[PDB]
């Protein structure tokens, strides 16, 4: 990830405007709308937190948790810290990133700081559901200016977003002041 | 660098009992020494600075600034970003890292951050002088518990060298209480 890195503003946009911020999350939702789409019951939900985090979360099948024959790495690290432009370009300007996979019975659980992992995806627990979450941070070291999300901007695009991908039902919530919305377009 | 930040123990030994902390600083010691041995003057100052950062320095020839044929950045760059264990590992577990090099009539500049650099070695003014100074910062988010130099710890292995590097003059400077030696064998 060195190569983001070192000059972030080629790959996710203006870092300084709130376009590149922004386009985080987008990303993110990009990679949870293909999870949900292979599924049948379909749902992703987008979360401002109060510590202006953002959390996506879909009922999906679950990114794969194996480890990578060659990587020698689970391969939901692999997706996270190799080169839409991918979310390990995310990863690699959170100052935290917390992963959440719940697939064939099992909760796994992983942390990073600017694209490092903290330690081994890891089993945790158990699960009767499936899905995966990511909750991010932009790193502040990163993005200037503009460091706070926009719940317009979000809303915008979702609802954009959900007649295109008949459907995924998509749920914005935000924790700083309890809006919520939910874009569902069941065309098809 | 992602292999340094990830297993930062395994490349420069214990983050939590000083250990690594000390590692660091002689990781770039041994830089610092190839360098003034293949010089005129043969000498390098090790200082410890009252904001907890270490710079070594020496007189030496100034190591190489032109463009690396295949990697397509200065070769400072690429010793400092590419993987004794090297001077990348001391530039990825550093929070800050300044480098300073003076070679052919020109002074070059470079800082890092966490291993980034945050622009390419460039040239920032003339000069007579040769050499290569490295200032760090140890990243507190890697060095726990023991976070500050211990002068003693770094003293016995500056000896140590000085008698196997033995035409090579050593100085070690604490700017927190002023102690200093001067080894030279
Ligand atoms: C590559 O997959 C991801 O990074 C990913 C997938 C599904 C999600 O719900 C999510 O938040 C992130
Ligand atoms: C690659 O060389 C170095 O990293 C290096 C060389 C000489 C020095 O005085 C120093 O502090 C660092
Ligand atoms: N604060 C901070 N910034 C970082 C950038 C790259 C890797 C680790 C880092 N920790």
């Amino acid at each position: 990830l060195d190569a983001v890195r070192k000059r972030p503003g080629m790959y996710i946009g203006d870092t300084d405007d709130g376009t590149g911020l922004h386009h985080m999350v987008f990303e993110v939702v990009d990679n949870a709308i293909d999870e949900a789409l292979a599924g049948h019951c379909k749902e992703i939900i987008v979360t401002i937190h109060a510590d202006n985090s953002v959390s996506v979360q879909d009922d999906g099948r679950g990114i794969p948790t194996g480890i990578h024959p060659e990587e020698g790495v689970s391969a939901a690290e692999v997706i996270m810290t190799v080169l839409g432009v991918g979310v390990s370009v995310v990863n690699a300007l959170s100052q935290k990133l917390e992963l959440v996979i719940q697939r064939e019975g099992k909760i796994h659980r992983q942390i990073y700081e600017h694209g490092v992992p903290q330690a081994p995806l890891a089993v945790t627990g158990e699960t009767e559901k499936t899905g995966t979450m990511v909750r991010f941070w932009p790193s502040l070291e990163t993005f200037t200016n503009v460091t706070e999300f926009e719940y317009e901007i979000l809303a915008k695009r979702l609802r954009e977003l959900s007649f295109l991908n008949s459907g995924v039902s998509i749920r914005l919530r935000d924790k700083r002041d309890g809006k919520e919305d939910h874009f569902h377009y069941e065309g098809g």
